[PDB]
């Protein structure tokens, strides 16, 4: 195998088709399904799999009580076959920790898991399923990373990390790994003022990451990385179609180089595909909670501060719970272009559904089509009442 | 691997021997077995597997309530090892949707799943376990397909779809795929007046499909496809041995080019092997409900409108529930001929057994023998009373 | 791969060491373990596995009620990893039926399963996991076979079948298969008067089978097969150490060419290794029930009608339940000789333990050592009281 | 594949990073997890796995009652994927017995399991998953071995066994195996007065084992083996930092060639890495019970009888239960040095938590880092109250 190179551009996105859905919470009501959160999808050259942060207990287990908590010693990055649920018996542990990223470089996979107390966390970088490099916290305040796949080009796999306050200036770093080793790292540059949980994809030797400004911005920060030069830039999506959550109502003009104000100290992981007129943004339908999910075609959203939608697709109705969302692509597919894909985490339980004592999720994921396909909505589908 | 070619003829069918049986409902009374319906069997060059449409819940799970419903967002085409039950832990998701077909072309497998609301469904064609082509609804009324395996010849795998009313004229199309891409498609031609759920097999470079006329006919429509010319014909099985269900009592003369009347707007997926004197038809024993199942040798059934049985084999007694049935063959077996095989879906639960709130099934499947073997009957075997 | 040839002799048996044990009934009290009976062990060139006739239900399942019954449509030959229990999720179905045999010829495996009603059963011979040949009942009275592995030599795998009364003269046949096809078959010859459930092994191009005379004999019938000439002989173990069950007390002189009398119309599958002074016989300790199990070294047992034990090893105490037993060897091991192995079925439930409504078993298996090792006893280990 | 040779030295240990954790007891509260004890970790050239002695029952099963007992016929050495829990469905049985060791030589794996009554136990040595050699008890008093991985060099895999009293002089032997066969064996020599459960690792063609003096010493005995010469030496860790348990408080001068007194007839399996200034010792935090676990850097601990700690890392708090601990390394990793690793058994249930009737454990394991990483504590995490 040779390292994969990002030689293709994105396929034209005219609509989104169903790719995978695990129905985990439904199935887990009567089977040994692990409690998770922070899911994602990532492909190897011969298979694509679902990934997530386990909570080290089944949903029906008594240890499901208290799983709203984010960082415990019982969490691990697990992967499992596409569209099956994350069960005790089919889940493969990639590494131990409560924050992660993972990507295949064409030869083998790199997985990164961070663990530890808030003031003393460390990342362990695994490559070819063995630990290779370790990075200690630099700001002693919840060292943390993407929560979705990283992207590689000719062996170089950039990864975005943040350490420091989630509600003020923090220390974000872009690490350039190759075979699990650090080639270089750089501090964040550009006009993004705060970075969290970047969702990335690659095309034509450029990696684009759409992140979460948890401090002040309801528009999303964007980091664009050149994996050959090992350099990057940052800005915000200019469009007035705001895609974080919670967020204020959409204005008619956005902000390119500063956080769009109105909501502080909160957000949700999200993503976008920024490709000139072939630009599609995801977002929750609700401006107040993680409810609903839609894709909007917003030509030149990255650079046009008045850009509005020209087409759309509802993924999850506003009467259904959503959650994190992120990008991934099958870089080893046939054809002349890379097909954009995304997943949506469907969060169930606390804090929105507090009759149960747990927090978990299921996954739904779609990929683009060049056809203009009919739309459906894809809820988690479980009935909370059954778990009482 | 090279694409498989249909170079052999059918083996002589003198009787049927047991091939596989999963006992899913029995086992599922106390194990994590998924609720399914619309099962089938399909072989790869190195393995044969069971397939079905999951309902995204176990049978003992509380989400089993309401599984009589046909089309939900929680369904998926799953496959699992021959004769094991479809469990949460061994079921491999092929694609997401509530109508499907799947077949191996000798190099890799094509799987097709349709999803969406009734007026806006779409098919996604997967090839080598990746999405390749998408087809939007053309008649905005439950785009749908075979519910059993497709057949390939030199890479070309024809698939029959229907979109439109299930109880009147509809728009049936024959698509010719190769490597998941559309080479051609044609509207139904010939004298079949309505087509549903075709069951197909191939021999000597011809593909024969036996379908369900849900509108007016109790005789079954037959589509014969030339996968090299990418052309087809259609008619009805001429024989007076009527094989749909429900159906009127058998007459002494059938109809070759029109629906045999007596029962409207209902039917059941079924199949036949039409090979001159080596012709065998399957059918439910009951004319009123999906009860019992038998194979009848009816020489020249396709073309002889007075043809009657010369031999038979009971598969499922009339005091046991049956359901859908369809054809498949192991195209990669040794020997000089293709051995005809079929499965029968054994439906349990609603609507016939309404003391439980679910609907599921188990599978029984047989293949032909050149011997004249003794017969047994093969019920699902589960006791409904145990699930109360 | 080339077909395996029986070029080695047996290793010297000085004692028996533990080889595998699945503890199925213990584990199955709280996990999805299938109800079985008629277990055995068989090796492939790269793995050795446990085999058995499933009853198509878990032990805790409500369908476990009535599993004392021998022949139902819900049975199948299943195999699973050595020493794991036969679970719903790890059991691989080899074929459907209620009587079986299976063996690897060095290239691939042949498995045979018989199914059907008592007066119309048929065997299906599978080879390379595909059905190849079928054999209809010849005496219309429970066509049936070994219940333990068959043995191959240069592709030829002889199999012993019986059809007819279990309590009087019956029609026993020796079939010689190669690649799942019938090369030849012969009626039983020699002085054995009734044959059931033969346990076989091979060494130096000769296959020796120790069987169960269910009609009149408490000594065991022996069939010796030449797989090159495709011919055989039969007699009884001459020794006065009687090894069927139930049986009369041991005399001082046995019978070589006729059934040793005292007990009619009953027996148990068993085995022996007959190799001059290196001869070891297995038997239940009790003369009245399937309780206890011991190995006795009885030099020249086959040909010496006064032969008595010179050494022994207790396998299962007389206060613990035993059951069927049979031979197998790893023909693909390293070294200069074939190591004799055997399994003992540990039957639990009915009819001896009738507080539960099921019948199942676990497995214990040993192989010979050239050392004189200390002995232990190996009970099933489950507490019946827990299942109440 | 060629046999692995110990050509590298240990990497510099500046801290320990999380490697694996299965959370077995937490998950097992509501899933089919086997009861175990005596766990360890061992790598093959392409995978690293968790190992342990099963008790042949699930934790929630009724057969969990009485699992404080050490030696039953229902135990087996099982292995399972790194960081998953030992479940009924994913656990692979390596051999049957209640004491074990296992190691890969670069070509295939050797596993050794001992079974039998106290006065008549025997070891069976498996190689390439087949039984090859057997060793009968030599002192008729619980023949027993390491309970953690063995180490190989150019095919030679030394293994330490003990037979005789656990509370007085016993007969310890060092066996040198190659391809499962005995090349040589030697009686213990040197100044160690009693040896139990050695934890070993290899570097630069030398194998170092840290053991448990169950008779008189609270300092640990050390055996150093030359696998080429097939010779060894023994002594005690000279340091006053005492690492057995229970144990007296630390003195200021230890003992190099005799047991450090104060506590008799008890101990716990443990380990160390003895590499000049790069020396790290593990131990329970409590001097009285198996509670807590810490790593201490004690330069020249092996040879300096006044050596004290210069650095440390807490692994398990003193308010959490610990248990056995042992060494392993991935000998097939990339790079120029071998990364030291260890596991800690987290024992739950009896005798410390007697509200439940079982005894089981979970696993936590770490490997060294050349960075100075922040520390966290890693408890088992299960709530006993949930199992009541
Ligand atoms: C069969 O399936 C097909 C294919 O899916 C179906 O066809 C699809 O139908 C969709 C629904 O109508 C349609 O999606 C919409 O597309 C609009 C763009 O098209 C229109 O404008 C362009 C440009 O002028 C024209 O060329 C075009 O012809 C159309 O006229 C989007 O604008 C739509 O999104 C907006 O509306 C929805 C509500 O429906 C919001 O949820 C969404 O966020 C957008 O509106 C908010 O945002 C904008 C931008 O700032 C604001 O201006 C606006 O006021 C809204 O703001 C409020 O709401 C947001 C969200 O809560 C909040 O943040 C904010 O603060 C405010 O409170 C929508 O995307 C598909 O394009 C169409 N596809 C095709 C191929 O045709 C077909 O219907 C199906 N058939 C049947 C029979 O069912
Ligand atoms: C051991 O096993 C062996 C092997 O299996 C057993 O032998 C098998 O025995 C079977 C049962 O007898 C037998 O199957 C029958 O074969 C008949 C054909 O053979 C006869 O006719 C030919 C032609 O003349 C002769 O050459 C031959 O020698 C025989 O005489 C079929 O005709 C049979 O099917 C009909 O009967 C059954 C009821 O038994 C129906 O279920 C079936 O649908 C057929 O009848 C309906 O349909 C016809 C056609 O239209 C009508 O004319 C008729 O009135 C019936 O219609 C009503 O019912 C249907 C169904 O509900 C409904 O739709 C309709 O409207 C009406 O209400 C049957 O297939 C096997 O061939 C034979 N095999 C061999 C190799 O011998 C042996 O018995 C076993 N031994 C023991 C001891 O058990
Ligand atoms: C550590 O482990 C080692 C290794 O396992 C242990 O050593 C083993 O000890 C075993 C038990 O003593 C021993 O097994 C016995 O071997 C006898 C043969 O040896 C003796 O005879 C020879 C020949 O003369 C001498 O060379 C030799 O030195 C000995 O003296 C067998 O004869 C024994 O079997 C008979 O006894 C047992 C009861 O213990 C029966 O269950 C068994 O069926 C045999 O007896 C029945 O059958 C014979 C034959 O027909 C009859 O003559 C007799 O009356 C019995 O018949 C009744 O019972 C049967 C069964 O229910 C019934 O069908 C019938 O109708 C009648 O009712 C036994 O096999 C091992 O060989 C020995 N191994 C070694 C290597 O030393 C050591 O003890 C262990 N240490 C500790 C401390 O525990
Ligand atoms: C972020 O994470 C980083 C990295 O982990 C954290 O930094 C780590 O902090 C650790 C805790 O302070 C520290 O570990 C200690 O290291 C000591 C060695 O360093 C000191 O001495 C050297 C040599 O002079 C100096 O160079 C150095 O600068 C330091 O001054 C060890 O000595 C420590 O172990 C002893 O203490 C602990 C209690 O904390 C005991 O559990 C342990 O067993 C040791 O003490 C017992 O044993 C000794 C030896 O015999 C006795 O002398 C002593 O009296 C104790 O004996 C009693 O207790 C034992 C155990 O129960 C019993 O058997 C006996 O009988 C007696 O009853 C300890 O290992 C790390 O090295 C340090 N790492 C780095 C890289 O800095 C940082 O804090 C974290 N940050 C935050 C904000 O949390
Ligand atoms: C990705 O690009 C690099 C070139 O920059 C390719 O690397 C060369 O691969 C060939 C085949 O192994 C070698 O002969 C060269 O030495 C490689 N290295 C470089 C840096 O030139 C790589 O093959 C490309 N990947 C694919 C899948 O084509
Ligand atoms: C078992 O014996 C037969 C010989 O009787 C061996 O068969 C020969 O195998 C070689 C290698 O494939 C061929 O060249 C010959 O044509 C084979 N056939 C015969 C009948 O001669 C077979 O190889 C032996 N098996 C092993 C494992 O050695
Ligand atoms: C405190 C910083 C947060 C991100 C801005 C926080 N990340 C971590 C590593 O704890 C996330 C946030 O609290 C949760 C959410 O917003 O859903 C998930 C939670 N993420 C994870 N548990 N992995
Ligand atoms: C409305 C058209 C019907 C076929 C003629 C219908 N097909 C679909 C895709 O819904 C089937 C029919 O209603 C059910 C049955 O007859 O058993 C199954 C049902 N099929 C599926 N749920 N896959
Ligand atoms: C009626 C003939 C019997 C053998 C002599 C009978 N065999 C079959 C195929 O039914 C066996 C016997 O009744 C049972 C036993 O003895 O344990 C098992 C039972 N064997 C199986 N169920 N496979
Ligand atoms: C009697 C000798 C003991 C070791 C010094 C004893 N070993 C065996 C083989 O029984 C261990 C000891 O009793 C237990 C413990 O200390 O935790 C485990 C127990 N070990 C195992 N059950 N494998
Ligand atoms: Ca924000
Ligand atoms: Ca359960
Ligand atoms: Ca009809
Ligand atoms: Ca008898
Ligand atoms: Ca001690």
């Amino acid at each position: 195998r040779d390292f994969n190179n990002l030689t293709k551009g994105l396929c034209t996105i005219n609509s989104w088709h169903i790719y995978g859905k695990d129905n985990a919470v439904r199935i887990g009501e009567d089977s040994d399904v692990l409690v998770t959160r922070g899911p994602y999808v990532s492909c190897d050259p011969d298979e694509c799999r679902f990934y997530a942060l386990s909570q080290g207990t089944t949903i029906r287990g008594k240890h499901s009580n208290g799983t709203i908590h984010d960082r415990s010693q019982y969490r691990a990055l697990i992967s499992w076959p596409l569209s099956s649920p994350p069960t005790v018996y089919n889940s493969r542990v990639e590494c131990i920790g409560w924050s992660s990223t993972s990507c295949h470089d064409g030869k083998t996979r790199m997985s990164i898991c961070i663990s530890g107390p808030n003031n003393n966390a460390s990342a362990v970088i695994w490559y070819n399923r063995r630990p290779v490099t370790e990075i200690n916290t630099w700001a002693r305040n919840i060292l943390r990373t993407q929560e979705s796949e990283c992207v590689c080009h000719n062996g170089v796999c950039p990864v975005v990390f943040t350490d420091g306050s989630a509600t003020g200036p923090a220390e974000t770093r872009i690490y350039y790994f190759k075979e699990g080793k650090i080639l270089k790292w750089e501090p964040l540059a550009g006009t993004a003022k705060h970075i969290e949980e970047c969702s990335c994809y690659g095309e034509r030797a450029e990696i684009t990451c759409t992140c979460r400004d948890n401090w002040q911005g309801s528009n999303r920060p964007v980091i664009r990385i050149d994996p050959v030069a090992m350099t990057h830039t940052s800005q915000y999506i200019c469009s007035p179609v705001l895609t974080d959550n919670p967020r204020p109502n959409d204005p008619t003009v956005g902000k390119c180089n500063d956080p769009y104000p109105g909501n502080n100290n909160n957000g949700v992981k999200g993503f976008s595909y920024l490709d000139g007129v072939n630009t599609w943004l995801g977002r929750t339908i609700s401006i107040a909670s993680r409810s609903g999910y839609e894709m909007l075609k917003v030509p030149n959203a990255l650079t046009d501060d008045k850009s509005k939608p020209t087409q759309g697709q509802t993924i999850v109705l506003n009467t259904d719970w959503s959650g994190y969302s992120g990008s991934f692509m099958d870089y080893w597919a046939e054809g002349e272009c890379y097909r954009a894909c995304f997943y949506v985490e469907l969060i169930r339980g606390r804090p929105k559904e507090d009759k149960v004592w747990w927090t978990s999720n299921s996954i739904v994921s779609m990929c683009s089509s060049t056809e203009f396909l009919g739309q459906w909505d894809w809820p988690d589908g479980a009935k909370i009442e059954y778990f009482l």
